[PDB]
């Protein structure tokens, strides 16, 4: 027993890391096949963030301008593009660390592990979860762009995530490999409000289920409800509407604790409107929404 | 900006994940140079975990009796023997993914990464901390004994710990990588309850000082106090007495924030006494005790 946020193991997203170098800006790329993948304000100097033309400043680049740096070797750079918000670097070499890959646009509410780098050199590894107004709270300095979100299925690493933007908040903003940004997010440096970041109700049940799983029963009630009754409360606390589907994939864990998934809403319910009164649950004092149901029957299972 | 529970990449230490298999057991091992390192009750059947004699189970035992696999291939062992609660199988292959390494035992309050694995295949890594009374809250099931603590010195390896005990209170119990278990903890199926789980106090200040560095300031007051001062209200919260040696480790937070170490004390006092009042700090509704003043500074600052 025990319950952790758990990142994926990272080493096959150490073997990609490269350094991305463009006039006095450095940054992290992805390197997959013979592309280098980049958040494409690599190009910009500081006063060109302010309201960046890409298109403009991209005409005065060349392959030339862009150094590849895979650890301490130099790799060459025969074409550039760009898509989106990530410039694509094709370079003369195969990455021969490339592992089975996918590139995936996650839904909010969804998890994924972070490989912060600086320098095209990995440092930590951390559990994020795409916020439901797409931001995330992660953890990047100056030298951090470029640095991926990722999940792995057995062999096989799916890129969700590039990460290009710190906002005003503290927390992130950042693209999908394929250039795009998760939520309403442009890569200038003009102050983005974020948007209400509500509770991701579900992930909130699947970690109460852990918990349960854990020993840690405390919460547990005699009361049960319907989903309209607890939607009306989780409105309240801005917690994101609970559907059957959410019902369904908690099927495994409320199947585990022999506990329904309504009379765990109940338990919800009654730690919305009452608080934890001092208390923990997997020793957190606050409702955790960040592991998916999924991470809690993986990590309360055995697979890897 | 960002703060997050951060473990190191984990690459180099996959490399060295194997499984070991004894009679119907197995469990993870890791190589190192021609040697696998495995909690030695890998030989003892679910029986004899009730009053282990380690060395009449280990006569028994032959070198052809430890079967062990690197992914899917099979490494001969010619050569075993028992080191404390570890033993140690000699195989005919010299591990190729071998990262320099070194083998430290870790004072409490430290931390490190964890690779829980399951047959020898990593499944996810997450940061922990060694507690005060020696026992650890990890996130571990059956077949992830041989799991392993470490830190990364830039390109050196340095293993702490190895997963061996899971204890009544749902903590878990290991040794350092010669055997030796932190801890009054012993490999037997008996029930050890562990002491008095006390907060590292100086993890706390500094965690207190990455708030203050992220911009939540809300905890900050007018008030100061003195070592002696603070250890009388630290005592009664069971909180780690604070020694001049704590204050000087501190010396780079306190520098980046301008923000005195017994400032900061004094508002950690007035947070134990008065609480959060449904505050939260770093995201967290209570103090996080699992940072140390290095992983602090190098999150704040860009080492990899
Ligand atoms: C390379 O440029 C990058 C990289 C990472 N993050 C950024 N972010 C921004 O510029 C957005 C921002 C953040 C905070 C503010 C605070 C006050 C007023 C405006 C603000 C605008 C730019
Ligand atoms: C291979 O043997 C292992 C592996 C991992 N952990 C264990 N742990 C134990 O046996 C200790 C324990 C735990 C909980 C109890 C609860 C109640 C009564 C006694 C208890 C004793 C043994």
């Amino acid at each position: 027993s025990g319950f952790r946020k758990m990142a994926f193991p990272s080493g096959k997203v150490e073997g990609c890391m490269v350094q991305v170098t463009c006039g006095t800006t450095t940054l992290n790329g992805l390197w997959l096949d013979d592309v280098v993948y980049c958040p494409r304000h690599v190009i910009c100097t500081s006063e060109d963030m302010l309201n960046p033309n890409y298109e403009d400043l991209l005409i005065r680049k060349s392959n030339h301008n862009f150094l590849v740096q895979a650890g301490n070797v130099q790799l060459r750079v025969i074409g550039h593009s760009m898509q989106n918000c990530v410039l694509k670097l094709k370079v003369d070499t195969a990455n021969p660390k490339t592992p089975k890959y996918k590139f995936v646009r996650i839904q909010p509410g969804q998890t994924f592990s972070v490989l912060a780098c600086y320098n095209g050199s990995p440092s930590g590894v951390y559990q994020c979860a795409m916020r439901p107004n797409f931001t995330i709270k992660g953890s990047f300095l100056n030298g951090s762009c470029g640095s991926v979100g990722f999940n792995i299925d057995y062999d096989c690493v799916s890129f969700c995530y590039m990460h290009h933007m710190e906002l005003p908040t503290g927390v992130h903003a950042g693209t999908d490999l394929e250039g795009n940004f998760y939520g309403p997010f442009v890569d200038r440096q003009t102050a983005q409000a974020a948007g209400t970041d509500t509770t991701i109700t579900v992930n909130v049940l699947a970690w109460l289920y852990a918990a349960v799983i854990n020993g840690d029963r405390w919460f547990l009630n005699r009361f049960t409800t319907t989903l309209n009754d607890f939607n009306l409360v989780a409105m309240k606390y801005n917690y994101e509407p609970l559907t059957q589907d959410h019902v369904d994939i908690l099927g495994p864990l409320s199947a585990q604790t022999g506990i329904a998934v309504l009379d765990m809403c109940a338990s919800l319910k009654e730690l919305l409107q009452n608080g934890m009164n001092g208390r923990t649950i997997l020793g957190s004092a606050l409702l955790e929404d960040e592991f998916t149901p999924f991470d809690v029957v993986r990590q309360c299972s055995g697979v890897t």
